């Protein structure tokens, strides 16, 4: 079920039950509904059966509640389920005090004096304890409610608010290799150390890092007393911030509403959020920083949280988190083949790892793909519901040109460079792709400071020096020969084109209109 | 007539104010309705002539008549108002009876009349006298009795339903009553939704830009959501949505926010997750329009299958893009067609001259600039509303614009549908408007197969509904062409590392050869 | 004074006024404050005369109220300042029913008995009388009200709200000339015959017709029912307004938020604004009107409206008032040279007509502004605060170029045209100026289709011909001339350029790089 109402048929049947029942109908709630089977008998089973498996519980009290054995006994067995099975309990007062139930006393006393005449002592035990259970749970009271229809609309929106965070995430179910991420995590966190550890996770664009820190907030939120997550404080930031001081007020004020759950907050100074926090344990997880100044808005100094705080930082480039002082960082890594291959069927076969018939061509795909999450959804949405003749067919522009969903990220994290970090990328890209950094200091050194170039490129995770090699990730190198054909590289100020294009050479040296 | 108030009610705040007049008042302002409420009189002015003032300037009046109703002087004195503006200015008076039966109202016996008589004792001789007869005139009116209904829930549905069929009388048309021939279109749509057939289908709309498929829409949902438990319409789910989309699983969290605040009455929801709308509309009949999707994503956010919806319920999808539908595995599409050449005419005589039949002269004008429309509603509603007011001469100086220049109406959406392309997409587009127009498909790939892959951006044309091949032939509306040979003019052709344009044009681009300025 | 508080000192000075007052002094009201004059003897005058000339009166009614004859003659001279001079009187029940005072019953009735002994008749009947009148009018109950602190901020925010619009508007006395222009409109108007007439007002940019609306709103608003004025409709509707229904949706939603003074109203279909106003007399302003939809959106039929009913809309070219069916259409007329004048010192010299020695200079600079009262707005801010010299030394500056803030507005308006309207409006501007029409037709004739060209540039109020000449503003003229120098005329699709800049033609003649 969804709700399991309780209530008295002589009382409520007519006036106010059919105004709640009409709210929650109104609402999507669809609560049981007894046919009478016994109007006074006992409730046997399929009525304690349905007050196991109702979601809530709602109990409506009113005068004569007590003076029907049959409420009673529902009573007695929703406070029963709530104890056990943790079932959730919500009580409306109509027209009763709830001292008046506590204590059993007032007209309410009077009808449950009567009905407990000839009854045994342990059934008026379990009915009393029951009763005076109920009347201390936080419930609504008729008395206070200036009238009806706002209480019924609050008593719904509230019925609908639990179920809607009734389950737990099971969206995250459909990732893969999570586990892998929160073991390297959880060395770097270390939950019991009572410090106000702050943590960074950094990575090339579309690796995860988002995803992760969903996850992890979602395994480690409840264990923090007050805990919010930001996301995309990039994308939300002015780049044009002509006053920096309004913006880094606003996004402490965003911080700062979302997080203690005041949503009408406007605050004054930078140091409300210390005066806020520093007595409480606080998960707070910012998303896609891409400067110092945002970080000193929302996170800069450990005193500011509190004890046993975690502050996580998900970044793309390595010199903010230095620069703030961070020192426990992740370098997310990509995921094994098999794993790899399992993304790219959960996007291509719908949410099948096994493979449908078409192992060939996925596999082929996925190879495409390089190693990326993202390279990988985009290539298997872009595929799913074909035929495998329609991915022979689309393979080659699958092939000779990178999709958009992904071109567009990395054209975003490639707007942020300086003019020779973009051309040492393209050289990159387009020549030295796998080679000893010794020799590409050797070779483009006379005009484009290649020490700092690499320094800066490796820092923003555009490129990975490993064994003294130079290594580009190759849904990057794609983007790098594909803007090889509508940007130059400018050394002093003459204009140079890489031309490696495959087939894209021969029609540009059979011509007369060059420029040597 | 001028009135202030549509509903001015009358009753007794110490036994009804609590109760049943809230549900009363909610229930009018969720129909539609604007009552008078006392709470809002302005402070610093006196009550009494602002009742005065409130009945005499309202349209209907409710009378609840409680047991106490006789006790207050405020409720005889403007119940005494009520029953001499009915008299003498001809509103409508509704009665409801609350717990109390008209026989007592009339005579003043037992109940409700002890109070009458307790607060009658110390008055004039003629406020008595007119306080009773107001009590006898409205005890003859028929009403509403609470003790003939099982529930309250109802009869206030009843009573609000009947004030609101009062209110709305006048009902000259509604805003689908200038729609052409969408009776075919509704008949069409019924063979796929199979209403009685207790399945989940989701159902696909997709045509080109600017054939209606969002009135289409509308217009189903206006007729058909009544019969569903749970029912909502999103409106350009394409507009709404990040273009770039650099975090996909927080927009699609903020479209299901959306979709469930709307399906649900839920004003305000924060989901947490993207399986809310499993939980909450797994056992219901939900009819659901997602009115422009141009992704995937935006599916797997909305309805991602038909277990997240309870058994016959319909979802419908309108789109641009065949392999959205595709992918998602619909299998029950509708392909918007144009409107005949008889109904393209009445709609462009609807928005030119204001009726289906053009004005004397202008005929042989009007179907020429019919003609230049197309066939497309967009353009038709474009082309007739610039032409609205303007006469015989203005019209026919004025087609060689429309002839030269693509509207900004009708170029802005057309620009929006092919900027979602790819580059050799766009580069096919652009080839096919300026020059291969109506030529063979094999030939077209003959000739553009060295230059990019033909038949597969043909295939993806046609799936996007921007081209359409017939028997073997390539086919481009005439707007769209219009569109292809103006934005010739700016966008550059990128093959290779070369880069290259299209001269199309009558006599006036040749023109441009003799700048002696630009590369050719 | 901004209030005059009446209260009993026994009952609420210590508690509740002291609060009141402090929220008053918060929200910057400054109540009158008696220094206890004569705490138990009469009122006289100087007590008498603050509460005449108190804006606001506030009576706090409380249990003893009556069992002082200082308060209760208070309050008999604070109800005959309401009855003759119209003074506002909020009344505050604490802890009194109102029904107690109105009867003068139960505790308070007692305390009014114990006083009125002794009394002469006309004394007791002026107190109860002002006692009656006083527990009818709407005021602020204790006991209806959830806690003291919400009532009190309530009290305090209606004050403040009664204080903000206590006196008319004075900020339009600074005008010039709307007498000539209200004179125009109510024949226009005609007010007295109950139709749901449609008025049109059409002129050239800043000349005036959003000032004549708000003036004649101002004027004519509170004859009518429910009056709203929607301000730049142009500026709010989106270009690219690519689903329209939508945009026409919310423009009608604005339009029925502000008028029926529900913010908080979202409509489903197109037909909610007739529902509403068919039975109500309404007087709507539509300013700056562009196209026919969201007339459509806003007023498409006098049948939506109902009787009595006027809707203005200001626009700035004639083809949309053709187009819908207006026929009652406004042209408003430049002001006279006297008036100019008076316009220009305004803005130049500090709210003062009269030149301050600067009449020679003030001239000249009035003849550059053309006639428009944006133009001369805009020259004489300026000029203010110069002195002589300074202004013989801007005024060269100010002569060969049109200031900024007047020409972002005609490019607004030119950006609006076809493009061989571009180009007819660049030959007038350049060369016909002043010229035949029929001329300009025999010379232009060949490419520039300028019959079509001379009616559109005519309704949108980019020129007007008169006995058969043509004849645009010099200010506007100016715009062309400016233009013609980083704008080019394409016949078929050659680029000319007019030639008409002095002392500007001289350099381009001498010169090799040309293309004749």
């Amino acid at each position: 079920h969804q709700v399991f109402p309780s209530f008295h048929g002589a009382d409520v049947r007519k006036t106010i039950l059919s105004h709640i029942l009409e709210s929650f109908r109104r609402k999507g709630i669809d609560p049981f509904i007894d046919n009478n089977i016994e109007r006074s008998k006992s409730i046997g089973h399929e009525l304690k059966e349905a007050i196991k498996g109702s979601k809530i519980a709602i109990v409506l009290l009113s005068k004569n509640y007590a003076s029907s054995s049959w409420c009673l006994d529902e009573l007695a067995e929703i406070m029963k389920c709530r104890e056990l099975l943790g079932q959730i309990v919500m009580t409306i007062f109509y027209e009763v005090d709830p001292t008046d139930i506590k204590k059993q006393t007032g007209e309410f006393g009077k009808a449950f004096t009567k009905t407990c005449k000839g009854k045994t002592k342990e059934y008026v035990e379990r009915w009393r304890k029951a009763l005076e259970d109920v009347a201390t749970i936080a419930g609504y009271h008729s008395h206070k409610w200036r009238n009806e229809a706002d209480m019924i609309e609050k008593i719904a929106t509230d019925v609908s608010n639990m179920l809607n965070s009734f389950k737990p995430s099971r969206d995250f179910n459909g990732l893969v290799g999570m586990r892998a991420h929160m073991d390297m995590l959880e060395q770097l966190l270390r939950l019991v150390l009572d410090e106000v550890r702050m943590i960074g996770i950094w990575g090339p664009p579309g690796i995860g890092k988002t995803t992760i820190a969903r996850f992890l907030f979602n395994q480690v939120s409840d264990r923090f007393q007050l805990s919010a997550i930001m996301v995309n404080i990039k994308g939300c930031y002015p780049r044009p911030c002509f006053d920096e001081y309004s913006a880094q007020l606003q996004l402490q004020n965003q911080m700062l509403s979302q997080m203690i759950n005041h949503k009408d907050i406007m605050i004054s100074h930078l140091g409300v959020a210390q005066e806020r926090l520093r007595d409480k344990k606080v998960f707070l997880v910012l998303d896609e920083v891409d400067q110092l100044g945002q970080l000193d808005a929302l996170a800069k100094e450990t005193r500011w949280f509190g004890p046993g705080s975690r502050i996580i930082i998900t970044t793309e480039d390595l010199g903010v988190l230095k620069a703030h002082g961070i020192n426990h960082v992740y370098k997310v890594g990509y995921p094994s083949n098999d794993e790899a291959f399992q993304i790219f069927c959960m996007n291509a076969f719908g949410q099948k790892q096994p493979h449908e018939g078409f192992d060939e061509i996925a596999r082929e795909v996925m190879a495409l793909a390089g190693e990326l999450p993202l390279g990988l959804k985009v290539l298997g949405s872009a595929l799913r519901g074909k035929s495998k003749p329609e991915w022979e067919r689309t393979l080659p522009r699958l092939k000779t040109s990178l999709d958009g969903k992904i071109g567009s990220i990395i054209q975003f994290s490639y707007d942020a460079l300086c003019d020779e970090d973009k051309y040492l990328f393209l050289y990159i890209a387009c020549l030295f792709n796998k080679e000893s950094t010794t020799k590409v200091e050797g070779l483009l050194g006379k005009f484009l400071d290649v020490r700092q170039g690499l320094h800066i490129l490796a820092q923003k995770s555009l490129i990975s020096i490993e064994d003294g090699n130079i290594y580009m990730h190759t849904l990057l190198e794609q983007f790098g020969r594909e803007t090889s054909r509508k940007q130059f590289i400018h050394h002093g100020y003459t204009k140079h084109q890489l031309l490696v294009g495959e087939r894209d050479i021969c029609e540009v040296l059979n011509d007369d209109t060059i420029d040597s």
